[PDB]
């Protein structure tokens, strides 16, 4: 193979980036190279109230729908990666009419985690609504026939950890979801460093939840596409690099792109999905004695 590290040829591309100061070129070449494609279902006049951003919809070919409902609308993405046997329902923030539907979507979809990236306020408007208890007060939706109870709850200092009880009503079944929350990104910026997004994913897999043996995990901010498409990005690029593969960051997110609209929102944000893979991929733990050697020296 080549001569250089695991990580070397995208840290090469990131340093002549930076010294040519081409971020702002390299986001304005994909954005012209993502298609459209149709999104009929989300503009029909029944579902206009189920959209917090009348520029933000699923693709009809990629929506999720809701099982047994008149009406099987929600704005939320099915994104597959199945080079990286990866698999993510990427949603807005649920308006106050529609968190029954969020709920409905998760016990069908056999979701084990919700990784939330926004707070309820962002720079005095709301993003999304109180769709989970805070005290010890059952939470119902009785649309479509769930309630919501408070387990547990441990706060650290950019991020909290809530264990959820997700009941069926109609079913007479119960299951425990890990609702994890960054608190300190954000909208349209950055995490506060490489290593502290990094601390998270790490926990958010631990979990389990992200692996094979569950439903897609449920990643969602106010829109759904900045931070959510950050987050997705950097999860599934460590995968295909720890799978061995030889990755063109531009090509994935393109890829990725035609799953859902608008993933990543700015160049910033493109810069520090870069910069989080290359530091990332350094973590990495294998069999390699070479892959070693490479971690110790860097
Ligand atoms: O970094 C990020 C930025 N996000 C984000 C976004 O991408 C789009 C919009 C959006 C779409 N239409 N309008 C607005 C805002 C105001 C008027 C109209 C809002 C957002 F918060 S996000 O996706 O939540 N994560």
């Amino acid at each position: 193979g080549p001569l250089g590290s695991p990580w070397g040829s995208i840290e090469r591309e990131f340093e002549e980036l930076d010294t040519q100061r081409r971020w702002q070129p390299l986001y304005l070449e994909i954005r012209n190279e993502s298609h459209d494609y149709p999104h009929r279902v989300a503009k029909f006049p029944e579902n206009r109230n189920r959209n917090r951003y009348r520029d933000v919809s699923p693709y009809d070919h990629s929506r999720v729908k809701l099982q047994n409902a008149e009406n099987d609308y929600i704005n939320a993405s099915l994104v597959d990666i199945e080079e990286a046997q990866r698999s993510y329902i990427l949603t807005q923030g649920p308006l106050p009419n529609t968190c029954c539907h969020f709920w409905l979507m998760v016990w069908q979809q056999k979701t084990k985690a919700v990784v939330m990236l926004n707070r309820i306020v962002e720079k005095e408007s709301v993003k999304c609504a109180q769709y989970w208890p805070t005290d010890d007060q059952e939470m119902l939706f009785k649309e479509t026939g769930f309630s919501v109870k408070l387990l547990s709850e441990d706060v650290k200092s950019y991020y909290t950890v809530h264990l959820l009880q997700l009941e069926n009503i109609n079913s007479g079944e119960t299951r425990t979801i890990s609702h994890f929350h960054y608190t300190t990104w954000p909208d349209f910026g950055v995490p506060e460093s490489p290593a502290s997004f990094l601390n998270f994913l790490f926990k958010v897999r631990e979990s389990g939840s992200l692996n094979p043996d569950h439903g897609p995990a449920v990643i969602h901010c106010s829109a759904g596409i900045g931070r959510s498409g950050t987050f997705s990005l950097v999860d599934t690029c460590l995968v295909l690099m720890e799978k061995g593969d030889d990755i063109n960051i531009k090509q994935v997110l393109l890829n990725m792109r035609k799953y859902r609209m608008g993933l990543i929102q700015t160049p910033d944000q493109l810069r520090f999905s870069y910069m989080a893979i290359i530091e990332g991929a350094k973590c990495i733990k294998g069999d390699s004695s070479i892959q070693k050697r490479w971690k110790e020296l860097s």
